[PDB]
Formats: C-alpha cells, sequence, structure tokens
C-alpha cells in the first residue's frame, strides 16, 4: 500500500483505490494504474519535474529504501495478476530490485521530490507508475 500526497489531492494504485477515492475521483488511468481522487486537507509531498534516472524506493517486504537506477518511462507489456489481465502498462518505469504484489503504493524518489509509485514485478524488476508528467497535481 501507499498514496501520494500534493495539494488536494492523493495519488494511488488504481486497483487498490477505495470507494471514497472512486466517490471523490478526479482522474484516472487503467492502462497507466493511477487514479487521482480529491481531499479536503492539504498535502505535503512535491512531484518532481525531471528526467532523473536514479533514486531510492521503499520496499515494505524487506522494510528497506533502496537506491535504484530506472528506465525513463515507457509502454511494456506486463503479465496478469489478479488486479488485471495480460496487457501493455504505459508510463512505466523499471529497475533491478525486489519487489512483491503489497508493495505497490511504495514511493520512488529522486533529489526533485516524487517520482512515481510502485506498481508491477516479474523477472526480478520492479515497475513503477510516472507521475512526473501530470503537470496540473502543482496547480488548480
Ligand atoms: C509490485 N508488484 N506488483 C505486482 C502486481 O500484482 N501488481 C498489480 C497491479 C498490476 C499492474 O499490472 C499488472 N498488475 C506483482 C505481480 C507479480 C509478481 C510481483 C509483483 C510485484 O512485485
Ligand atoms: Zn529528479
Amino acid at each position: 500500500s501507499g498514496a501520494i500526497y500534493v495539494g488536494n489531492y492523493r495519488v494511488v494504485n488504481r486497483h487498490l483505490a477505495t470507494h471514497n477515492d472512486w466517490a471523490n475521483l478526479v482522474w484516472e488511468d487503467s492502462s497507466r494504474d493511477l487514479l487521482v481522487s480529491s481531499t479536503t486537507a492539504q498535502g505535503c509531498d512535491t512531484i518532481a519535474r525531471c528526467d532523473c534516472q536514479t533514486g531510492v524506493y521503499y520496499c515494505s517486504s524487506r522494510r528497506k529504501h533502496y537506491p535504484v537506477s530506472f528506465s525513463k518511462p515507457s509502454l511494456i507489456f506486463v503479465e496478469a495478476s489478479e488486479y488485471y489481465p495480460a496487457r501493455y502498462q504505459s508510463h512505466l518505469m523499471l529497475a533491478v530490485g525486489h519487489s512483491e504484489p503489497g508493495d505497490c503504493g511504495g514511493i520512488l524518489r529522486c533529489q526533485h521530490g516524487v517520482v512515481g509509485i510502485v506498481s508491477t514485478g516479474g523477472n526480478g524488476l520492479v515497475g513503477f507508475a510516472d507521475v512526473r508528467d501530470l503537470l496540473w497535481l502543482d496547480e488548480e
């Protein structure tokens, strides 16, 4: 699990969104595994606006924060899971590292702020849904 809180927005994995998140929906994209909902309280996170390829992510199945190199966001084939059939997932960044399904929501960050959240895994690679192109998260 995990979320990003920026301004009056909550960013979560689409597959883990709650009924309140759907009732207060702002934007969602199934092909990205992302959902943003509105909040009453202001958040404290900053979204990175950069093209960094190194940062650190939180891995709950290890209780550890790992420094990693990751690929730029791309369209990649992802095998079927408990939440989606096999399909192409867009805006997905990959790194060599450990992850398990319950690690989804773990934040990847660079020196500029939040890069994305854990979304996929397999083949010894952890995939992260990019949020740096969602410029509207910084305003209203
Ligand atoms: C972070 N992580 N997640 C998943 C997963 O089930 N993601 C659900 C969301 C999803 C996106 O595209 C397909 N399913 C997974 C699946 C098998 C093996 C490892 C992992 C893993 O490390
Ligand atoms: Zn950066």
